[PDB]
This record gives C-alpha cells, sequence and structure tokens, in this order.
C-alpha cells in the first residue's frame, strides 16, 4: 500500500496499569470503514469494570503518588507522554486511520500533533496553577487552594479519538487527577495505545484507566458511579441528556458537556471569492463532515452568490472520494462504520424530498462506505438539513442581503458551538463576531486555534472549557481558607 | 414591641417593571413563625407568570438598554442599588425577621449588611471583567470575549432571603444579565421589596423579575425553561437532583448548586476552651440553626472533651428562645414555619430512639403562646452511623463527639455525602495547614466561623454542590466566554 | 459665559490642614487669557516637603489608612468621586482659569474622567488579590499584595485635576499614604481636590499637597530617603533628573510618563470628512497641550492633495478666543507666556528649516497667549519640527505610499507613547497596531481609553501604568511567604 | 573525589560564535582554593557591547525569535533544560572550581535551580495572556503582551549558572534578544550556558555574552542608547550607577535586585535543634555569600542561652576544606583574595567594636582563601557587623524580649530581601510574616522556593521580580488598542 497498515497489539481493558479481559470475558468488534470488515476483538467492559477501574482511580488519588506530586513533577511525565506520541506518530496516526476512515498523512499532521501539543501546554500549565489571596472585610485573611479534584470519569466520541484522549486527559493529569476514560466502541483502539504510551513516560498506575465497551453499558455505568468526583462528556446533544440524568440520579457530580452543532459561515461582497470557496470546501468536509464545528451552514452576500456557487461546483468536480491508504488523490475518507452511512445518506434523502436543488455530491460512491461531497442549494430555513447536525459531507448553500439578516439567521438554531466569518472590514467583523451566539468565531479562517485558546459551546452545544487554562477548572477543587489576624499593620 | 413591625406593600408578582397578580388570580399565604398568623397573601405565580417574566427577560436582554449600557452605567445604577438598601436597612430587617423569624438587629447588622455589600463588590467588579489576548500556534491574532449570557434563571431558599437575592442577582447584574427569580415560598416579601428597590436604582423595566410560588409548580417552569440560559440553584440535594433533570428535559442550559451540608468543627487540645466553645455555640445555633453551613457536627480531642462538655452545658443555661420583637434577651427566635418546627422535633425524637445522650435542650419552649420555639439542642454519644451524624436537621441541633489523632477528625470530618464547609480551632500552624488540606469542603475556617465577604468565592464540594457565589468567581456562571481567531499578514512579533 | 470662580485654597495642604510654607513665601499664579495673577500660592520647598513626609509615614506606619478594609477605602473614594461630580462646574471654572481650557470641555472631559478613575479604583480596593502559588515539594506558598508605604507623585500643568485622580486613585485603592507635588503652571485644582478628600473622610495625613518648584520641591520629593516610590509625569528631560534623584537617595522605584510625538495615520481607505475632524480634535485639542496630542499626521498618497484642501478649508471655521467670554471658542491660550514662546520658537524655526505654512503660525490675541492652530506641509523627518516634541497647536502633516512605509516613519522617533489608524482593512489596522512600538494605538478613533484601559509610554516616553488594574502594580509591595507541610494528601 | 573540569569555552559569544575582543584583552579568573589562573577570558569594552547589542538589534528587529509561535520558542528552552541536566555535573565543576564552591551542592541547588527556571519559564512561552478590557461605551478595547526588544543582563559572581537562567529565561520565553555581562570573578558557567543554548537552537544574536568588568563592560551596557531595558543583580551601591547610566542615555526601565542584612527570628515554642540547624544553612550556606543569607539571628530570651550552646556545639563539627579533595567540607573558600580580606576586616571590626566572639573569627586553610564561621554575640544594633552586608560565613546572634521588638529589629535595616520565622503559633506567623518588610518571607524553612515563586527586594533591596510568572513584566511590551464598534448587541 501507500501507507503501512498497523498491527493490533492493545485490544485489552487497561485498569490499574495492566491490559485485563472483561469480568465477562466478552468482547466486541472493530471494523475498518474502507472494508467493512473486522480489524480486531476488544474487550467489552461493564458495571463491573467500570466499578474496578474507578477502584484503582480511587486508590491512585487517596493514596497513591499523583496527586503527592510537585507540579514540575507530574509537567515532567506529562511532557515525557507528549514526546512518545511524537516519536509513535507515525503508527498512531495509521491506527486511528484504519479504525475511523481517514488519512493517515492528515492524522499525522492535524490529530496526532494537537493531541502531542495539547500534552505539552498542560505539562508547562502543572508549574504554574494559582489559587489567590483575597481582600478582607477586616482583621482576617483569606485565601483560595486549586486543589485536584479526584476522580475524573471521561466520555468521548469516534470522531477524533486521539485528540479526545488527550483533551480530556492533559489538563486532568496537570490538576493532579486520577482518570477513568470511556472511549467509544466504534473506534477503541487509540485510547488503548495512549494508555500504554502513559505507562512508559511513568504515569503512576491508577491514573489513566480505559474502558472500552458501549455507551448505555459501560458509559452510564460511569456517569452514574457513586465514586466519581466529575464527568467531562463529549457527543451527542441526546446523550448528553442522559449524562446530567446520571448524576442527578447518582452522585450530583458536575457534569461538563461538549456537544453538538449546527456551524454557520458568512461570506460577504468584499472577500477574495477563490479564497472563500477553498475556505468553505475545508470548513465543510475536512474528515468527511464528521466534524463538530464542521461548516454545515454557509451563507454568502447576494452580490457575489451566483459567482461563489460557480466556483464551489468547479472546484468539488477535483474533489477525490476513496481509499486514504492506496489513493494518493483520496481528499475524503469512508465514514466510521454502516450505521453512520445510513444515517448521512437519510439526510440527504430528506433533504431531496424537502425541495431542496442539489448541486453537487447526494449519492454513494466505492473505489466501502463513501458517500460523496453533497452541496444543497435553494435551502429554507425551516428545512431539517438545515437545521439537523448531518455529521457527514453535507453542506447547506444560502445566499443572503444584509449584515442584520446574516446575523439573525446564524442565530436561527438549538446550537452555538462555531461560526465563521469571511470580510475585510474591520466594522462588519467586529459586528458579526460579538452578535453570533456562538463559543468559537473564526475571522477569515477556519479550525485555527491552539492549545492556549478555550473551545467550548453555548446554547445547546454545551458547557465547559476544553484547551487554555480554562481546561483546567473542571479538575480542580476551589478550597476558600479564611483565619482572623491579631494586630496586622495592614489589610 | 421593641422593634416596629413593618407596613406590607408589595404581595404581587414583579414582572416587566410591573407589581402583577398571577393569570390564574391565586395566592398563597406568608406566616409569622412567633405566632403562626398569615402575614400577607402573596400572587401564586405558576407556568403562564415564567413565561411573562422569561419573555421580559428575553426582550430586556435581547433589545433592551442593560446589555448594551458600559460597565461604569451598569456599576453606577447597582451602587444605587446598594445605598438603597442601606437606607432602608431596617424596614427590610424588620421584613426579613417577621417573615423567616429573625431577630431585627441580627438581620439588619448580617443580612442585610450582606445582601448591600454583595451589591457593592460587583458595582466595582461591573467596570472591569476582562477576557484574554491569546498566545497563537502561528500568525493568528486570538481573543476571548467574557460576554453577558442571557437570561438567568434564579431559584433560592427561605433562610436568608435578602442575602439569597443579591448574592444571585448581584454577579448577574454586573454580568449584563437579564433576571427571573424565583424566590422561595415560606419567605417572599424581601424579594419583593428589594424588586421594588432596584426599579427605584434605575435598573431597567425586564431586567429584574421576581416570580413567588411553590417549587414544583413556579420553580420546576423556570429550570424547565427553554429560553433560559443558565440556572443558578440554592437549596437541598434533594431537589438539585430535580433542577439538573429539569435542564436534560428541556435545553440543556447550564445548572450551579448551592445545596444542603453537615459541618464539621475540630476542637484540638491547644484550643482556648471559652472561645472554642463560644465560637461552637455561634457556629451551631446562629439562625436557630437554620443555616446550610452550620456546624451541626463539633469535634472535641479527648484531652479537652470532658471541660468542652461542661462548658457548653453551662453556656447553654444563659441562652433565651423568644420573640425577638418583644424580647430584648432574645438570642434565637422561632423555625420558619410548622413544618420546619415538626421536621426538627422529629430528628430530635429520632436522635433519642438511636441511643445518643441528651445534653441540652431537645425539647419545645417558650413565650406566653404559641410560636414554633425549639430550645437549642446538643447530642452526646452520637455514634457516625446515627441518622443525627449524617442528615442535615436544618434546626438548633449539634452532635458533641471524642476524638484522639488528627488522621481520625480528617477521617470523621469526610465521613459524609457533603462537603460545603469545616472548621478548625488550633494554635498549630502545621495542625491547620494539614486540617485545611485535607478536609473535602468548599470554604475551611481557622480559629473563626463564617467570616467571608464579597471577595470570598462560596460552594459546595461532593453532594454540596459546585460553581461558586460571591468572588470575581461568582461571574462566570452569567457569562458567555467566546474564542476570536484571525490570521496576521506579516506581524514582527507573535 | 461661564462664572469666574473665587480661590479660596491656596495654601499647603499638610497632616489635614491648609498651612502656610516654612519661610512664608508664595509664588503667583497667573491666567493665560490676561496674563494677570489669579492668586499667591504658598511655595514649598525641601522642609515643606519633609512635613509632608513626616505626616505620610505617621498616616501609613500608625494611622488607620491601611488598618481599613479595601471596603471601607472604597466607600471613601467613593464619597470623593461623588464629591468631584457634586462640585464639578466649580472644580471645571478653576482648573480652566487657571490653565487656560474651556469650562465645558473641562467638565466633560478633564472632570468626568478624574471622577472616573475615583470610581474605577474604589471598585478595585475590595478586590486586590495576590496568588497561592505551585511549589517544588511538600510547601505552601504564597503572595501578598501590601500596600507599600509613603507615595510620592510629581505632575505636569496641562491636566491638573487628571493628572491628581491617576496618580492618587490606585495609590488610594493599594492603602498608600501620598505626597504630591503639583506644577507650579496650575496649583490650584490639586489643593481643591485635597479639601474635597478631607470633606469624603480621607485621613488626615493619608494625602499632602505640596505645590512649589520643581528644582526645590520637586527634587526634594524625589530625593527623599523615606519615600517608598516615585509616579513621575512630565518632560523626558526632567524624567532624567527624578531617576538621579533615587540614584542619589534610597534607590527608590521610579514610574516616568514623559513625552511624546505621536503619529497618526490615515490610508485611501478611509472617510475623508471623519478622518480631517479626527486630526483636528487628535492635534488641536487642549491647543496642543496633551501628551498623546497627533503631532505628526500621515496620509496615503491618493487621498492627501484632498485631505490637504479639506483640513484647510475645515481650519477656516475654528475659534481662537476666550473660552469665558466667547461661546464659539474651540481653542483657549497657551498656559504662560513660556509655553507661549516656546512653541513660537518652533514654528519660526518650521518656516527656517524650508517646511510649507499650510495654516495658521502666527498669533492672534482677540491681550493673551493665542496662537493659530498651525498646519506645516512639505515636512521632511529630519526636521526639528518632525522629531520634537512642540505641545502647541501644530500639526506636521505628510504624504505616504505604504503600509510598510507608514510603519517605518511612525517609528521614526525617541519616543513612543501614543498612534492612531484611520482604516476599514481588518489586516492593515491589525499590521499597523503590532508594529509600532507605542504604548497606546487608537484605530478609527482617537483619545478614547476609560480608566480599565492601562496608559503608559514605550521608548523615551517612559515605563508604568496609569489607569487600569496595571496601575496598581507601582502602590504595593508583593511579599512571597513559604512555609513546609506536614502529610498533606495533595501538593 | 570530584572530577577538575576542563576549560573550553574563554571568548565572548557575540552573534552565535566565539569571538576575542576588539582589543584582544583578556582577563584572569582564578581558583579560589590554590589562587591560581584558571583561563585567561575575553576583556569584553564598549566596542564589544556595541557589537553584541547590535547582533540583538538584529535578531529582534529581523529575526526569527520574536517571530516563532511561543510554542517553538517554548521547545528550544525545553531542550535547553535538557541540555543543562544532561551536562549538569561538567556544569557543577565549571561553577565549582570558578566560585569556590561543593560540586554536589552546586549540581542538586544551582545546576538543578537553572534547569528548573529554563522548563518553567518553556511551559510559560505558549500561554502569555493580555487582557479585553471593558469600555466606557460603544468600543473595543484589548492589550496585547509584546516582546519588548533588547534585554541588557547584568549579573554577580555567587550564583554564575543561576543567575544566568533566572535572567535569561523568561526574557527568551516572551521573545526578547538578550545581551549579559557576567560577573568577572566567575565568567566561564554563562560561556559554557550560552554554547548550550546554541546547541538547544537558539537564534544567533538572541543570546550575547559579555564578560568584562563592570566600569567597561558594564557600563557600556547600562549606558547604550539602544538597549530597551536592564536587569542588574548585584550591590545596593553599583544599583545607583545602573539608575544613573539609564537616565544619562535612553532612560531605559532599570530592574535592582540588590543586597541584603536578612534577619531570622526564632520564638520559644521552636524546636531547638531544628532551629540551631536551620540558622547554620540559613547563615553559612556557599560561605554567606548568598544575599538572602540569614546574617541577623534573634532569639527569643527564654531559648537563646540553650540554642547559644547548641549553636557553639553545632559549629565543632562543621568543615572548612578543599570540596574537591575532601568528602567531609561544608564550606569552601571565598571567591577571591578581594573578597578574603573583606571579610577579614569586618570580623576584626566586630571584634573593635565590642562583639563577643562565640565561634571562628580567624582563618583556617589546609593556603586558600579559608576563613571558619564566625558567630558573634552580645551585638548591639548600632554595630557595624550589625548592619552593614559582610557577604562572607558572619552571623551576628542577638536576644529579644516581645514579638513587637522583634518586628522592629528585624526592620531596623536599609534592606528588605529575605526574612525568616521560627515558631509553630500560627498568630504569631501571621503578624511576622505581614510585619517585617521583607520580599520573601520563610516560616519554618529557609531558601526554598521554586520557579512558581517571585523574588525581589523592598527598600534599599531593590525592586521587580526574578521568578514566577512576574519575571515576564519587565521583558514585555504591554500596549493598549482601542476601536469603536458599531450596534455592538453587548458591550
Ligand atoms: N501621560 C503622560 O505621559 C503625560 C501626560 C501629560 C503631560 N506629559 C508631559 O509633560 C510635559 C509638560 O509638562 P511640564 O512642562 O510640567 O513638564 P516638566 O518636566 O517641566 O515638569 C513636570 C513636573 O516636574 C516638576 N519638576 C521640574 N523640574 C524638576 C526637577 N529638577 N526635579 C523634580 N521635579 C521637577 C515640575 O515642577 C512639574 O511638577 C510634556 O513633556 C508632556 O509630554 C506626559
Ligand atoms: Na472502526
Ligand atoms: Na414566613
Ligand atoms: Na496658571
Ligand atoms: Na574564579
Amino acid at each position: 500500500l501507500l501507507f503501512d497498515v498497523p498491527e493490533i497489539r492493545f485490544t485489552k481493558l487497561f485498569i490499574n496499569g495492566s491490559f485485563v479481559d472483561a469480568v465477562s470475558g466478552r468482547t466486541f468488534d472493530t471494523r475498518d470503514p474502507r472494508t467493512g470488515g473486522v480489524i480486531a476483538s476488544v474487550a467489552e467492559a461493564d458495571k463491573e469494570d467500570v466499578d474496578l477501574a474507578v477502584r484503582a482511580a480511587r486508590a491512585a488519588f487517596d493514596h497513591g503518588e499523583w496527586p503527592r506530586m510537585s507540579g514540575s513533577e507530574r509537567g515532567r511525565i506529562m511532557a515525557r507522554l507528549a514526546d512518545l506520541v511524537e516519536e509513535h506518530a507515525g503508527e498512531l496516526a495509521a491506527l486511528e486511520s484504519l479504525d475511523a476512515g481517514k488519512h493517515p498523512a492528515v492524522t499525522r499532521a492535524v490529530d496526532v500533533g494537537n493531541a502531542a501539543g495539547s500534552l505539552r501546554y498542560f505539562a508547562g500549565a502543572a508549574d504554574k496553577i494559582h489559587g489567590e489571596t483575597l481582600k478582607m472585610p477586616g482583621q482576617f485573611q483569606g485565601h483560595t487552594l486549586r486543589e485536584p479534584l479526584g476522580v475524573a470519569g471521561v466520555i468521548i466520541p469516534w470522531n477524533f479519538p486521539s485528540t479526545m484522549f488527550a483533551v480530556k486527559v492533559a489538563p486532568a493529569l496537570a490538576a493532579g487527577c486520577a482518570l477513568v476514560v470511556k472511549p467509544a466502541e466504534q473506534t477503541p483502539l487509540s485510547a488503548l495505545y495512549l494508555a500504554q504510551l502513559a505507562k512508559q513516560a511513568g504515569v503512576p498506575d491508577g491514573v489513566i484507566n480505559v474502558v472500552p465497551g458501549f455507551g448505555p453499558t459501560a458509559g452510564a455505568a460511569l456517569a452514574s458511579h457513586m465514586d466519581v468526583d466529575m464527568v467531562s462528556f463529549t457527543g451527542s446533544t441526546e446523550v448528553g441528556r442522559l449524562i446530567m440524568k446520571a448524576s442527578a440520579e447518582s452522585n450530583l457530580k458536575p457534569v461538563y458537556l461538549e456537544l453538538g452543532g449546527k456551524s454557520p459561515l458568512i461570506v460577504f461582497d468584499d472577500a477574495d471569492l477563490d479564497m472563500a470557496v477553498e475556505l468553505a470546501v475545508g470548513a465543510s468536509f475536512f474528515n468527511k463532515g464528521e466534524a463538530c464545528v464542521a461548516a454545515s451552514r454557509v451563507y454568502v452576500q447576494e452580490r457575489v452568490y451566483d459567482r461563489f456557487e460557480e466556483r464551489l461546483a468547479e472546484r468539488m468536480r477535483s474533489w477525490v472520494v476513496g481509499d486514504p491508504f492506496s489513493d494518493p488523490r483520496a481528499d475524503q475518507g469512508p465514514q466510521v462504520d454502516k450505521a453512520q452511512y445510513e444515517r448521512v445518506l437519510s439526510y440527504i434523502d430528506h433533504g431531496k424530498r424537502e425541495g431542496a436543488t442539489l448541486l453537487t455530491g447526494g449519492r454513494p460512491c466505492a473505489p466501502g462506505y463513501y458517500i460523496e461531497p453533497t452541496v444543497f442549494t435553494n435551502v429554507k430555513e425551516d428545512m431539517i438539513i438545515a437545521k439537523e447536525e448531518i455529521f457527514g459531507p453535507v453542506m447547506c448553500l444560502m445566499k443572503f442581503k444584509t449584515v442584520e439578516e446574516a446575523i439573525a439567521r446564524a442565530n436561527d438554531t438549538r446550537y452555538g458551538l462555531g461560526a465563521g466569518v469571511v470580510t475585510r472590514d474591520l466594522d462588519v467583523a467586529n459586528r458579526v463576531v460579538r452578535s453570533v451566539r456562538a463559543g468559537v468565531v473564526w475571522v477569515n479562517c477556519y479550525f485555527a486555534m491552539g492549545s492556549d485558546c478555550p473551545f467550548g459551546g453555548r446554547k445547546m452545544s454545551g458547557f465547559g472549557k476544553d484547551e487554555g487554562m480554562h481546561a483546567l477548572d473542571k479538575y480542580l477543587a476551589v478550597k476558600s481558607v479564611v483565619t482572623p489576624l491579631r494586630a496586622s499593620p495592614w489589610i
């Protein structure tokens, strides 16, 4: 082939520094979306396995070395882990690509690079986490201590396996927490590989526990656990409801939700059309639309709409959908599995039926679970395709007249994850940025953030931040301490 | 009477700057725990009234002046409100005290003073709320904007009505949010009075909406509302479950929970026994134990235990339970209502039945009547597994226990589902540091209790909740953090 | 017409009292509209500075002010802001008569910013924070942000009330005691403000005002062995003497707010009518007696000719006259005879070096120290008028071709206080803002800041920030506190 | 025994190369154990400083370093930290022979703190933040935290590696170019560190090392017209000259880390054996050649007699000798002949003024600059030995009655660098900590800080912080940016 197919080494659960089978001895299969065939038979975690992993994390936090280590010591190990992710980038990229149906070179440069980058950023945060010394109403000394919380429960999706693992694990490790990670059943391989690398880096046993299994089994047990201090969840808005219920029905642990989106990209009259078209293609079709922040709604101002529409249709004619391991041309790979592939085509079918015009794509291909990049035109705001998260290579292209109209239409969603603005006008950019109810707003770009940039939703896209110093908050216990002072010359 | 009984002026719902009746025309009574008699007939808000209030708050945020005003402008209006609370402190104190069964002088100095203080602290925060300018991975400029969130839903308890109103309203107002406040049905008068004073201060119509009603009606409607951006809740751990469910079943709005507690107070052998006893009395019995952070569990080291126990029983002999409006000597007033009175009496009876020793109180009292008066109760020979040791009584009940080691004191302090507050009484700096850092509580007082100020963040750990009330930390729940990224062309530095 | 105020405060303000100088000496303050004596002010020297420093030392070491809670200090500070607002008209008329200003402009701008600075720091007082640090082992570390002690303040004549408030407000909030040396040309506002502070409840000894001459009273304060810091605002040349005075005494930290030669850059992009109106205000506000005045105006070649013609036409309706008797008055007299002659000397020098006189360039007096607003065209960068701070109503109007040229020319100064950019282009705005070595950069506006905005120079314009939470730093002592921990379950 | 290192780097380090001085002049560095020449080091003067400043100017204005991302600068700094760790033994041996230190103490303390400071700031590089401000109307305001430019560094001979790192690390992270003037007595470590920084990937011109004499090389750097700031560490008397050099040149901000006369307070409740052992280390670490050394020890009257006796018996087992040949060696020789004679002069002066000699007070040498650790009893506060910085193994042991007396006596100094408190009482500890006017206060310990802990003087011990996120401020330009907003839905 073009890229070397990796050898599957880690298929068991990772509890207390060891690779172990499920209590039941049950396995679940992970498949290659390029072929639809079984890659590996992975240990199937259930309630009993989650209990064992939570017990291992509890012992690691309450009695283990990790919270008792200096921030410098924790950051030292976290950096060695970042070094290992970088050293084994190629292997990890192919392993994630084969499991998630993506391009190994894109996975290495984007996914693995961001994973290593997130680990490095928090390794540098570990020795500089600060609390405050407060201003008191009298002869008192007050301060806050920013303590490790305890046992962190992590539930993540299948679209960015390595990045999802790092973005949750990294701020939790720097905070001094012990972890229980439940990766998505569709792509469980990267999380098990990363667990082995953390062991090699010097992360103490019990600090990182990986429990691959099904959501209503393993995931629900973790979200409902009486000895888990917090839960950081990334997935659908509908499953987010169940995570909130699981906490309410258990120990009322704080819940942090990174949910779906229906991200709008607004293109103005003054934009360079060639850059705006190229930006829109990337924004909508990166990772075959299996991106939470994907620009599923593209808004183009009436004066340049016809030109944009023509240039977009022309650009899509040179776009290649195929096997990233055998085809060099390949711009897009297959969808994660059978269930997702049926779901996108059903939405394409819904789009056709409700009266939307098909500009490009709208049908399956195969040189596997391949769908061509779809662009819907003459889209009404009330349409299913306009409102619902498709999570596939589907773009809704719309026309607008005013700045006011662009703002109101961008905000006409239950969601509020990301948004984009393409304009040269400083006053238009400022107005649009400040008026769109989204957690992240890109101006004349898309996706670009870095680990210093906090990422989180607004409205039904969730709450809580991943990345930035902001990410640490969910993993820390803020403790206020008050004592009287005797004859202090100042207060 | 020693304190003037106030004139009840505000009994209707406060929606879009006006005092209006409920859509149903229904009322609910608020009673005086000193007599058991009706003070006023308050408008009963339901689903329809909460919608009206949320629509008023939505119009005020989306199209009104409040989020469009500068932090300085919001700050001046907030300081005028703080000035009004101070100017009308006596009337508000009398009103809250008659509704809650409090001492008017204590309420003025503590409750009203903290309410005015929280409004002032956030008035000063309004013109200095900052976001960041970020460090980017290349030729990019990144920044965060700390925007007003939108419509803030507030659900609060009956124990500190004025303080609860201010502690939620003040950071929200400073953040530039519009509010919908659901006060507890037992004490709804203060929230209504405060709403009128905000109108006088210059708070625009629709920014503060007060909807008194029942929890499963008006409270559930607010927590389940599809157009409410966040919910800040203060109340029991059991109702907290329903707030989280209401969000999950609606628009998944962020929820912030300020829940119950079973706060431990640890006294070591090196303590001054007279100060430690006097501190324990205040920590346990302030506001007749109707305090979330009340030291319901007192742990005294074995060498000084017998002396502490004797000094505590002696101190309680001079404690006065009675009418704060007619008796000057009164240290403690009646419990909020009949329901709370029976609930505390049931826990005392349960305590006796499980084998705990009654050191003092444990029975009803006090003046010629009439009134929900309970003697401050101290339980001795309490086992950790006992109901009285684990459950929140929310009455004048203290569980007195003995301990040997620092390690034992820590483990026993942590033997709770809760983690709101805790106290340490010691002269030893190393013991104080170890106990402070080992007790899983949101607030730890060393050689004092309650003292915080508005710069001090307050929030639970474990089943006592999450999220901070007070401090600059309080603003977070009312703000939307927006990350903004743009490329840079030929910047000489990054 | 505006009512001429009655002068009531002419003595030194030491330990809560209005006292005469030890010598019994006075110095005259004059009205630039007539050149006549307004009042005879007590002349402070070394002995009076000693008395004021001793009063501040007693107030800090033994007095109430540092022992009060931030909340208590905040209420007193806010009462002072309320008083400045209540007496705004009287203070504006007083400052206007003394400095040759328009009483309505002084009320809206100068007095409003003074009241605003006091309010901002009143709200800062109860929320000043230190940190709880991340330690290398079983240790607990924290920083305390303590009041420093005795703050020495030396300020100029151009913005008397604003200068007083901008130094006094963060010092007051920090819990410091003060010794203020106002400029001899305008000493009246400071003495009025001192009385207002006493009425607000500021304890005796906390605010001491010692008007006098720079080499006498000013040098004594800068050289004092018991002064903990010096905040200086004035010329770059006097700044040298403040640094020497500290070096020759107790090596107290020095904070310098020096001169400027601020550039305003206008692109082809700009609305010419708004750009001309902005330039007029930026160059001629307070008769060019502004440190941040746009003394250099750069206009891109394509719109230069139109800008130049519109500017000359705009200046034809500009009124220079008595602000107390003429309603149309846009500009008052220059502060005094010395400043008046210094500006005329620079105008004459400009003519002699070959620069074209577009408008003004000669005295008016409708007798008074009135100078016509001056615009110089065909200005070479090497010219005296192009490089030196004139501090009068003089604008140097220049032409440019490229963004690169505009940046290089803006930076061709020893100074770096302020700068301005007029453009609709977001990328041009970002590039110029980030490339111009100035403390403040205004985009499509000028002067606008507010008390949350830190103000300070770069290069020879100084160092240190006035305004913002940043202004508190110079008045605080950061104390690091370290103790071991015994068996802490986390670090 | 320990291995004597090879001397490899003896030339100036300018623009990535080891070059000779323009004059071709050299100065000798000597071994304090023998008094013999170790190496002949290139002697920098005005011309060499000019060359180094020009190299730093080109590196900042046109080079890669300020244009690289914080992440990029952080990886290079972490590679440098890794190299300092890899070559720790060689560097410790190099610094030890040059400064008269124990190679094992230099490795664990000096080299460990140097590597630790580089690592802390490598982790700071990708997370330096400015603010987005609260505006007085329809305006958007923000601050940018820019690299300042050319940083001038002047450091002492006592902690060569630590001094180099503590100045270079925040400056590097900030994106500055540097010119380092190390002390003439110990120039070797700085040249070795410069070579390691080249190996790590620090671009040419970013780190320039100019060993030379103070009034020549040092004065030229402090007076340079193209240097943006100066961070100085040394004596209080030389600090005066650094302030004068900036005042007489370009008025660049100056940051001073000066001398001290640090008090250690021991109360009646202390464990005498721990308090004696702590005092021994606090006074005699690095043969009293420590700025923060506890040169004044105050013991409460009830435990004074026991403390005094235990201290004299503890000193009987203390070994002064060659650390390279004697394993028992607790103390090495004084840096040079000049320092040796200066300490002996102070000991002789102490005897002359009436102070009692408890231990030491005479030379030892098993020849080569060895002085016995000296303890003076019956010391009056007015004595020379009580007030002046000896900078040798000399301790003044005094008795006190009250907490109030301990505070007033601790504060009876022109200095305010460090202080220590030994007590079990939480209220006494808090009162002493908050009442002693010192930048650092250790409670029941000494020296312990870590790189998160800011270090700086108060009073005549200076101003400005080394270490912590606080250390970055001096190397950054804070730029305020203001623009109007059109129809923003919120402000
Ligand atoms: N924010 C700022 O940066 C800012 C603001 C306003 C004005 N300014 C600057 O102020 C200058 C105009 O004011 P000025 O003419 O009053 O300046 P100046 O330098 O002559 O004097 C300023 C102050 O210093 C005193 N002074 C003079 N000689 C002294 C000495 N030897 N020792 C100690 N103090 C001494 C004066 O009495 C006065 O109080 C201009 O250069 C202008 O740019 C700067
Ligand atoms: Na798969
Ligand atoms: Na009631
Ligand atoms: Na005058
Ligand atoms: Na040497």
